[PDB]
């Protein structure tokens, strides 16, 4: 009985060394990943289907794809595991947002597609598209309203967050920079429509002075101004 790998009337099988039983399924064999069929113990190539999760399979080393490929003028992503990925991602070009299929253009399941000038939420994160296609960082005015999206992730902020050690805060459900007087937690805060920062001491708005102490916070009473008490 072979043994080993064996190329059996030019199609590649392999018998294991041990037990020389022909290997069915999908079979991990030096860090590589192949699908022999399960009737016929075949290599096979292209794109499988396999308990729901699709795999390709190069057609020349029939090794399972990782990372990001271009299949058939198409774009396609591939996690560790070779399994084809739905989502926003990291590309060697920037981040792109590969669509389910029949979203955009009649495009193939996890297929990259054109997305230009929109917010996309995909499963409560957003992000924002440019022109070209991409997914947007730091700090951004949108119709009039501030924005951030993480400069590793391109996903949009929310909750207080300390940036350049100044305190700022995103409204939880649609991570807009809040503005002007807020309560939060029934404690009244007050944001610069200027640039968005919390008040920290005396700052007078609309001819009236008000106090805010250091963590920003708004205290009543008797208390110390530049001026005095």
């Amino acid at each position: 009985a072979v043994t080993g790998w064996q190329i059996i009337n030019g199609n590649k099988y392999y018998f294991d060394t041990n037990t020389g039983i022909a290997a069915v399924g999908l079979q991990i064999i030096n860090n590589n990943k192949y699908y022999f069929n399960p009737h016929t113990a075949i290599a096979a190539t292209g794109w499988q289907s396999i308990n729901n999760a699709k795999y390709y399979f190069d057609i020349n080393t029939y090794i399972g794809t990782t990372g990001y490929k271009t299949i058939d003028s198409k774009n396609f992503y591939f996690d560790s595991n070779c399994i084809m990925q739905i989502g926003v991602f990291k590309v060697s070009d920037g981040f792109k947002y590969f669509a389910p299929a029949n979203t955009y253009n009649n495009n193939e399941e996890g297929q990259a597609i054109v997305y230009q000038n929109k917010f996309l939420t995909i499963n409560g994160k957003r992000y924002y598209f440019d022109n070209n296609s991409k997914a947007v960082t730091g700090w951004h005015t949108i119709d009039g309203k501030k924005y951030y999206f993480n400069p590793n992730t391109a996903i949009a902020a929310t909750g207080w967050h300390t940036i350049d050690d100044k305190k700022y805060y995103f409204n939880p459900d649609t991570a807009i920079a809040a503005t002007g007087w807020h309560t939060i937690d029934d404690k009244k805060y007050y944001f610069n429509p200027n640039t968005g920062i919390t008040s920290t001491g005396e700052t007078t708005i609309n001819n009236k002075s008000f106090y805010f102490n250091d963590k920003g916070i708004m205290q009543i009473g008797v208390f110390k101004v530049p001026d005095g008490f």
